[PDB]
């Protein structure tokens, strides 16, 4: 009706674009500015960690809806509650991503309504659109990874732990999520078995906090394990992710190395950040030369074959480089993931020691790993960054 468009022009009536207008978002009136920039760039830091662990950074279908990313944004949770009637899904949470619609619908919120941010609700949140367009091939909800509870640990759990996506440090664990688990008694935490067969028809949702700590687990002490995961899952073979389920649920040594981590985990809650994007991609960085900041960066990444795009954005223009990375002959394709990661976030720290205040806004990735004949490492690599130079 044009009475319910009327009312989401009241609700919404702010609008701004991002990413040549892939990335938008609607909001209430009372949602700051720097709140909209701070959500922009946790998109970014997130993406990019995501990227880096799946391996592809290429949507998987062609011509869905998630092309464009709408978020929709009311000023308040009591606001919020007219997303019912007025675009027909449920409110009775703090936030939903529909994929048929590539719309994120949520609410800002202060610390008295509320113990997660907008901002960290976001990177959970942003992370099932990321599953969608890029690892989870056909509609959430639909085929064989959507029967038998298959991902249903996988998808809150990974979201849980790309939320906790950082820019130059990797994905680091999360106060909030770590409190959860800290809080349980030791002998009711569950065990690696009861989690990969844990259900949303579940009474307790305990299980998003053991499905991060999995999902931890494997980032941090099997990343072979993660990897062959991430790669059954993109490739949509069942029956590899099938395998690598039944031997850590039946492994009773994989249990206690995983009760181990768990322990380990919450150890670390006292000291815990909460990963958020820095106050530095809020200052004004100066101009810089836009080919001096695509050299720069080439040279300290030694990237080949380098290609550029420029974007606009409602604040600010921004770029993304791509490159070939060719390093040493390759230790394998796990131990070659582990020392890229470091080399990366070690080129991006060096980077950011520079005068230009402009390379602290900067997120990379890489994919697509192959090594040569020559049995030489080799990725895909990508940068993103703000740009000042018109
Ligand atoms: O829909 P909600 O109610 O917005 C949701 N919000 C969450 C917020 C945080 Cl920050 C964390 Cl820790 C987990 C959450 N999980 C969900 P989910 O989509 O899987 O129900
Ligand atoms: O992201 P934040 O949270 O903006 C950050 N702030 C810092 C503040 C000070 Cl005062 C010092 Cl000395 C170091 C910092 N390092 C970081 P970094 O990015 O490298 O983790
Ligand atoms: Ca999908
Ligand atoms: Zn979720």
């Amino acid at each position: 009706d044009k009475f319910l468009d009327d009312a989401e022009k009241h609700y919404l009536p702010k609008t701004y674009t991002f990413d040549n207008g892939t990335f938008i978002i609607r909001a209430g009136d009372k949602v700051s500015e720097e709140k909209i920039k701070r959500l922009y760039w946790a998109s970014r830091e997130v993406k990019s960690q995501f990227h880096r662990v799946v391996g592809n950074d290429k949507a998987l279908e062609v011509g869905n809806a998630d092309d464009v990313l709408t978020m929709k944004i009311f000023n308040s949770p009591e606001e919020y509650k007219f997303n019912t009637n007025i675009n027909g899904v449920s409110t009775d949470n703090g936030g939903l991503y529909i994929e048929p619609r590539g719309t994120f619908y949520t609410y800002e919120r202060t610390p008295q309504q509320s113990i997660f941010s907008l901002e960290e609700l976001f990177r959970h949140e942003y992370t099932h659109y990321l599953q969608a367009r890029y690892l989870v091939d056909g509609l959430w909800g639909q085929g064989p990874f959507y029967e038998k509870n298959r991902l249903t640990w996988f998808d809150e759990g990974t979201a849980e732990f790309f939320a906790g996506s950082t820019r130059t440090s990797g994905v680091l664990p999360r106060k909030l999520i770590l409190g959860y688990l800290a809080k349980d008694k030791v002998d009711h935490r569950y065990s690696l078995k009861k989690t990969l067969n844990s259900g949303y028809d579940d009474s307790d949702w305990m299980f998003y906090n053991y499905g991060f700590a999995v999902a931890h687990y494997l980032y941090e002490k099997d990343m072979p394990t993660f990897i062959k995961m991430n790669k059954a899952i993109l490739n949509t073979d069942v029956k590899s992710y099938d395998e690598i389920i039944k031997k850590l649920s039946d492994d009773a040594n994989k249990n206690t190395e995983y009760q181990n981590h768990i322990q380990e985990l919450v150890d670390k809650y006292q000291g815990a950040g909460i990963p958020l994007v820095s106050d530095d991609y809020l200052k004004d960085h100066g101009y810089k030369k836009a080919s001096e900041v695509y050299s720069e960066i080439s040279k300290a990444a030694s990237l080949t074959n380098t290609s550029v795009t420029a974007e606009k954005s409602q604040y600010f223009n921004t770029f993304t480089l791509r490159g070939t990375y060719t390093g040493e002959t390759s230790k394998g394709e796990f131990k070659d993931w582990d020392e890229m990661s470091k080399k990366l976030d070690g080129t991006l720290e060096s980077l950011a020691k520079n005068s230009w205040s402009g390379y602290k806004t900067l997120t990379a990735y890489f994919t697509n790993y192959r090594v040569t004949s020559d049995n030489k490492v080799q990725y895909d690599v990508v940068f993103h960054g703000v740009l000042t130079d018109n």
